[PDB]
């Protein structure tokens, strides 16, 4: 093209250029106030509208990272508030651009966006709502300048919809908390989830991460060719690869390639595509990214012919040991979109060992003819867990199953932190609410999708301050072992009880005017406590407990005088606990 700029300018449309624009800049210059940045857009914006006009004009033939290398130069303060970041000016493309890209800086130290009121969210929305819209759209992207900017795009137009429908009911906040909250979870875990691919691929390399895709494309096109899948795993590899370079150009044409190459080849593929297809380039690769599964061909063969009754098991093996094993991959994942990626990992990883066992050995066929009998066990033990744990959440609430989880973890490994303990039981409370909600066909997709994200992101926050050699064991071995790991945790017989503490157990009448969340969290934080005091407590004395302790507070929680009763009849419910325990 002769000006790519302009090119992307006709491509995107004025509106979500500019926001991607304010993304770019807010991620390179995470110090710049908001207002600079909203000249540095309308600068380059109206440069881009004469490159549209004129394709031939000044400075409209130089590339995109020349161009926006060159506006990142001009910042007078650059030197002064980035310092080692503007010695890359004096540096060329694309030594520049790659200088540039070292210097981002991920956890920058910035105070935490408070949410404000309703009220006044609705009314700044109202009196402005683009300057309102771009200006949290800045602070997340400068807090997150790694997050692909597209995405951060879609929830900005997700966000704006919240507030259209919620500042306009008749509850406000009845209805746009839930929506505010459901947008933090998933834009928090989409950016764990993009920091976990991206450092799995460099912990456990290319040929890992390209299992992981096969199996993944596999359930999502079965009627593709495996040759079509081996094509799309090795792109979707290189554009895993360069995103997790950085690089936000380099990383969206990559992903808008693949997109062009599978819409152009939909009947290769899937035919749930025609409507993604249809959309624009904005939206096309992220739509296909989420779209569903499609039908399975009916009535496919077993898995035995090929690869456990037919002579040439060994010798196709040994000709391409990884391609007969990504066909393995293929052939049971395409069958199986009812199972997590990782277990499908596990069995193919298991017919590798049995194959590199047997294929060495006097008459193979005999030493392997029965490897599908192992098969079995492996996907017993998740939908086993699934079962127990979704008839469990119905049995109990989502709160009181909390409450069961957070007795059981403490117990495992109670060394813990109790705030760290809550959120953990918490969210895994979380994830029986909305996958048990989902048939056995689809149960465990879904605990995979949501565990992997609370699993190392609590790995994550063990190597921040290790506690446990164990969860480090479970945390810096093969993500298909991960949950398995954590499963395979017993409770702690080498601890030792946690002293008591009075104030730890001391409740005022404050816990009554406290919000239905507060109030459970500090309810969930004294269990995790009383399972730390108390650890060989079973969960029937527990509830003698819980029980007097709910009863407890529903009396003061209620009486004529209150700050009195929650300490005269607290210390009868102390002392009577600490008797029966
Ligand atoms: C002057 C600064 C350089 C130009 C700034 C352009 C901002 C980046 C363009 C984003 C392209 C998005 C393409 C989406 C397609 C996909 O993700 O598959
Ligand atoms: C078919 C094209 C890609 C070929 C490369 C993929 C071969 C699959 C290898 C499966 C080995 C066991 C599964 C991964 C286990 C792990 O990474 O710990
Ligand atoms: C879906 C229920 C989850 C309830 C809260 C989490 C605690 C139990 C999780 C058990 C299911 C594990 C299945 C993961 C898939 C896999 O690792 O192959
Ligand atoms: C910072 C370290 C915190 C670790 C605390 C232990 C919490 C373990 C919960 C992880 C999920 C376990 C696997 C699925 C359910 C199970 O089988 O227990
Ligand atoms: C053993 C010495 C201390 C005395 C014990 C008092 C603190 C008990 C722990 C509170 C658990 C509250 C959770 C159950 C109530 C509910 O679920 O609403
Ligand atoms: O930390 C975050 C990452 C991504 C997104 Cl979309 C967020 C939205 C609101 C608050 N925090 C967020
Ligand atoms: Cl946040
Ligand atoms: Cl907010
Ligand atoms: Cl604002
Ligand atoms: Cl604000
Ligand atoms: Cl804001
Ligand atoms: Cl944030
Ligand atoms: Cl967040
Ligand atoms: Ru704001
Ligand atoms: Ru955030």
């Amino acid at each position: 093209h002769k000006s790519e700029v302009a090119h992307r300018f006709k491509d995107l449309g004025e509106e979500n250029f500019k926001a991607l624009v304010l993304i770019a800049f807010a991620q390179y210059l995470q110090q710049c106030p908001f207002e600079d940045h909203v000249k540095l857009v309308n600068e380059v914006t109206e440069f881009a509208k004469t490159c549209v006009a004129d394709e031939s004009a000044e400075n409209c033939d130089k590339s995109l990272h020349t161009l926006f290398g060159d506006k990142l130069c001009t910042v007078a303060t650059l030197r002064e508030t980035y310092g080692e970041m503007a010695d890359c000016c004096a540096k060329q493309e694309p030594e520049r651009n790659e200088c540039f890209l070292q210097h981002k800086d991920d956890n920058p130290n910035l105070p935490r966006l408070v949410r404000p009121e309703v009220d006044v969210m609705c009314t700044a929305f109202h009196d402005n709502e683009e300057t309102f819209l771009k200006k949290y759209l800045y602070e997340i992207a400068r807090r997150h300048p790694y997050f692909y900017a597209p995405e951060l795009l879609f929830f900005a137009k997700r966000y704006k919809a919240a507030f259209t429908e919620c500042c306009q009911a008749a509850d406000k906040a009845a209805c746009l908390l839930p929506k505010l909250d459901e947008l933090r979870d998933e834009g928090k875990a989409s950016s764990a989830k993009q920091r976990l691919k991206c450092a799995s691929l460099q912990k456990f390399g290319e040929r890992a991460f390209k299992a992981w895709a096969v199996a993944r494309l596999s359930q999502r096109f079965p009627k593709a060719e495996f040759a079509e899948v081996s094509k799309l795993v090795t792109d979707l590899t290189k554009v895993h690869t360069e995103c997790c370079h950085g690089d936000l150009l380099e990383c969206a044409d990559d992903r808008a390639d693949l997109a062009k190459y599978i819409c152009e080849n939909q009947d290769s593929i899937s035919s749930k595509l025609k409507e993604c297809c249809e959309k624009p380039l904005l939206e096309k690769s992220h739509c296909i990214a989420e779209v569903e599964n499609d039908e399975m061909p009916a009535d496919l063969p077993s898995l035995a012919a090929d690869f456990v009754e037919s002579k040439d098991v060994c010798k196709n093996y040994a000709e391409a040991k990884d391609v007969f094993l990504g066909m393995f991959l293929y052939e049971y994942a395409r069958r199986h979109p009812d199972y997590s990626v990782v277990l499908l990992l596990r069995l193919a990883k298991t017919y590798e060992t049995t194959l590199e066992k047997c294929c060495a050995a006097a008459d193979p066929h005999e030493c392997y003819a029965k490897v599908f009998d192992e098969f079995k066990p492996l996907v017993e033990e998740p939908q086993n867990l699934i079962k127990q744990n979704c008839e469990l959440f119905e049995q109990l609430g989502e709160y009181k199953f909390q409450n069961a989880l957070l007795v059981r973890y403490t117990k495992k490994v109670p060394q813990v932190s109790t705030p760290t303990l809550v959120e953990v039981s918490r969210n895994l409370g979380k994830v029986g609410s909305k996958c048990c909600k989902h048939p056995e066909a689809k149960r465990m997709p879904c605990a995979e999708d949501y565990l992997s994200v609370v699993l190392n992101q609590l790995c994550v926050l063990h190597e921040k301050t290790p506690v446990s050699d164990r969860v480090t064991k479970c945390c810096t071995e093969s993500l298909v072992n991960r949950r398995p790991c954590f499963s395979a945790l017993e409770v702690d017989e080498t601890y030792v009880p946690k002293e008591f503490n009075a104030e730890t157990f001391t409740f005022h009448a404050d816990i009554c005017t406290l919000s239905e969340k507060e109030r459970q969290i500090k309810k969930q934080t004294a269990l995790v406590e009383l399972v730390k005091h108390k650890p060989k407590a079973t969960k029937e004395q527990l509830k003698a407990v819980m029980d007097d302790f709910a009863a407890f507070v529903e009396k003061c929680c209620k009486a004529d005088d209150k700050e009195t009763c929650f300490a005269e009849e607290g210390k009868k419910l102390v002392a009577a606990s600490q008797a029966a325990l």
